[PDB]
């Protein structure tokens, strides 16, 4: 039980170059539109209070360098939408795909492309942690990388890579430039929130380790949903809800074990630890496999 | 902090992945150039996979009884040959989505990226590597048989891996592009021991020097330790034995950082007898023994 990624194929086809005066990044080109974030147009020195609305105003279409690879991109025009940077391009991407702009909310996963200079270079699964941030891997230059999720035949962009904050953590918004989380497109001092887990994939997670034969933690007791979030508040686990408990229900099925069985386990796993033993080969509690993720892996 | 557990972009290799049917039983193939690539146990049925006979099976088919088909297109088998434990579907058509590839043998503790496929549709990607015991630990589930393993430098593809056997212990086997089985397993129905797994030491050894460039140094100690007392107390813990190719190997790390190869294997020694106590490095709780010093010395 691996914590798998979608196939990039279709998204390394939309990956290009973006160039403004020194700032090089990653942009996403999609049919005749390039989307890139609009620090693109900041030098360092203009990060502190940019003012983007009179620096878009100095720049022109000229000022942008689009490169697909070896061919070149010529700008017909340029328009901003909250914190993204629309440039209208003279040729359609012929590897469009059936695409889809969403917003997602925290605890749900999605597979992140790191690009540098508009090359592709590495995909992973991650999850949109309760404090609007990811556990990524961006170094310098690998902004404007895009999250996804795929469809049958439908790719849902989802992310768009911005910042970087002084923790390890990154800050992004998503296509249409509405930010996740109290972060603003600023070189200033900004705090990530205190960072809670996801209790619901944790769930899943125990559900699909019963799916693969590891019961051991499952015990005679069970919980109110009352009860479980005064345990689960305390460790810094997020309250659960009915709506979880519903979601649930597919698992709760095919173990025949039911929700509210399975947080007294949980409630115990926190409480009195491992007890040196390990869950599906891992000492911690995994929170980065929603109940739909499990479903895909195993049924 | 932050060491993400990366796979290559698989782009180059879902256009390569089709879908051979041989009666009843369907897989997973590699289509490149004229040749389709996929496990031959596809020509047996679930009786015949405790005693098969290849060499019998094989002779009684003709090329009609392969059914290929790239999603909607069907290719006309014109001829086939058996290379060890594979089996070399040519077809009438060459792959216009072949890229630049090559075929490598790989040897434990190298790592590698996965595409899971299921009836010829990719389904997703994960990083693993070459475990010890010729095995891998990933989720394959039935019909993931002909999954391939790749690494992308540059531009060129190198194949290194095919899915052929899970064991019953919840690991997998296969072969290289060749046909030759990575471990003592054979394409049989058997039960089959996978040897004792064990912890990839230079790897883990490569994954501490990365850390004490990016800013953790909690777990440095003053102690040195010579390599053959160092393989006494690792073979405790069902740590591999380090050689002197492997010292070499970390010899860079050790020439960016200031501390010797023997030095830190004292650190490591100090680690296993304490444990974390709570804390984590470059933001782990574990000791990870899945990257390999070259990409430990790429990406510093």
């Amino acid at each position: 039980f691996r914590k798998m990624a979608f196939p990039s194929g279709k998204v390394e086809g939309c990956m290009v170059q973006v160039t403004c005066g020194t700032t090089t990044l990653n942009g996403l080109w999609l049919d005749d539109v390039v989307y890139c974030p609009r620090h693109v147009i900041c030098t360092s020195e203009d990060m502190l209070n940019p003012n983007y609305e009179d620096l878009l105003i100095r720049k022109s279409n000229h000022n942008f360098l689009v490169q697909a690879g070896n061919v070149q991109l010529r700008v017909i025009g340029h328009s901003m939408q909250n914190c993204v940077l629309k440039l209208k391009v003279d040729t359609a991407n012929p590897k469009t795909p059936k695409y889809k702009f969403v917003r997602i909310q925290p605890g749900q996963t999605f597979s992140v492309l790191a690009c540098y200079n508009g090359s592709p270079s590495g995909v992973y699964q991650c999850a949109m942690r309760p404090n609007f941030t990811i556990k990524g891997s961006f170094l310098n230059g690998s902004c404007g990388s895009v999250g996804f999720n795929i469809d049958y035949d439908c790719v849902s962009f989802c992310y768009m890579h911005h910042m970087e904050l002084p923790t390890g953590v990154h800050a992004g918004t998503d296509l249409e430039g509405n930010f996740y989380g109290p972060f603003v497109d600023r070189q200033t001092a900004q705090a990530a929130g205190t960072d809670t887990t996801i209790t619901v994939n944790v769930l899943a997670w125990l559900y699909a380790a019963v799916i693969n034969g590891d019961r051991w933690f499952l015990n005679r007791f069970t919980t109110t949903l009352n009860d479980f979030n005064l345990v689960a508040m305390k460790y810094n686990y997020e309250p659960l809800t009915q709506d979880h408990v519903d979601i649930l229900g597919p698992l709760s099925a095919q173990t025949g074990i039911a929700v509210l069985d399975m947080c007294a386990s949980l409630k115990e796993l926190l409480q009195n630890g491992m007890n040196g033993r390990t869950i599906l080969g891992s000492a911690l509690l995994e929170d980065e496999f929603t109940p739909f993720d499990v479903v895909r892996q195993c049924s």
